[PDB]
């Protein structure tokens, strides 16, 4: 069997890869869209590098956690709506929300309800994964020649994504 | 060529996907989704790689108000980031489904009161289910093994789930 690790965070993959390593896990796969956490991974022994091309993550920002939420919610009931999966976490005062399970136009549509949003409630917010064809090229073929002999690439929608095979 | 991975939660949308890959000549192709449904499909289809993702405290509220399990939602996504944990929601018809993952038993008892609490308020139905229990995903992962998986991987963003499946595989 292969352990996967989804990695937010540098530091939080690196002390769970170790964890799993201290317990004899001997196939570890580090999945992340950040492409520092998969080159860390590939530095520290990771067996495959899992490169997540799909979905997207909204993080709002703010010193105010209420008005954190209050966005937050409006993003639930819209992704909810267009039959997303979503997965909330608050790392301090950012407030990270993953958004899988939707085609292109809802990702277009819920990434300027987040603009929207950020703006109404007074807050920052930074939109992740899920970028461009070239530019997942070019950050595959870096890993490669840092030595990385297993890639996988996964996404909940390969539609565009499939340019990448051509 | 690298391994591709079709994430799922749609049995109908898994197999478009990965015949979208097939079609442009896709060697190796994974599937991966909580559903051991979409899983066992991935198989019959002729896939032989999966990847099962569901790990955790999985609770399922259920109601013909859809606005009543919305507001249950925010509540216990309010509830679940106040202990520092992550929650996973999809709403599938009249049913809630909810996973929390990042934290102890402790914790875990705590949120399940709380779920229990905002189903009377709201006049729905809490199932605390263990389809998140790795006890359970061992049954479903030897099940996916005689239907002619070659090759299983078990994901999660919690460290407490993967070294449970580690020390149990
Ligand atoms: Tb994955």
């Amino acid at each position: 069997d292969i352990l996967i690790v989804w990695a937010k965070d540098v530091d939080e993959m690196l002390k769970q890869v170790e964890i799993l390593r201290r317990l004899g896990a001997k196939q570890i796969a580090v999945e992340s869209s950040d492409w520092r956490i998969l080159q860390e991974a590939l530095k520290k022994g990771g067996d495959i590098l899992i490169v997540n091309g799909g979905g997207m993550t909204i993080t709002f920002r703010g010193d105010d956690l209420e008005a954190l939420l209050k966005a937050a919610i409006e993003m639930i009931k819209q992704a909810l709506k267009f039959g997303a999966t979503i997965t909330l976490s608050l790392d301090g005062n950012d407030l990270n929300i993953n958004i899988t399970g939707v085609p292109e136009q809802v990702r277009k549509e819920l990434a300027k309800e987040a603009e929207r949003l950020a703006k109404e409630f007074g807050i920052t917010v930074t939109r992740t994964g899920g970028g461009d064809v070239d530019e997942m090229l070019k950050q595959v073929e870096i890993l490669r020649r840092l030595g990385a002999k297993q890639i996988a690439v996964e996404s909940d929608d390969w539609r565009i994504l499939q340019e990448a095979l051509k």
